[PDB]
């Protein structure tokens, strides 16, 4: 998404 865009924060594994 953001952070998680690249997953980890925000995105991908969590956006």
């Amino acid at each position: 998404c953001f952070r998680a865009r690249g997953y980890g924060f925000r995105g991908p594994g969590l956006c």
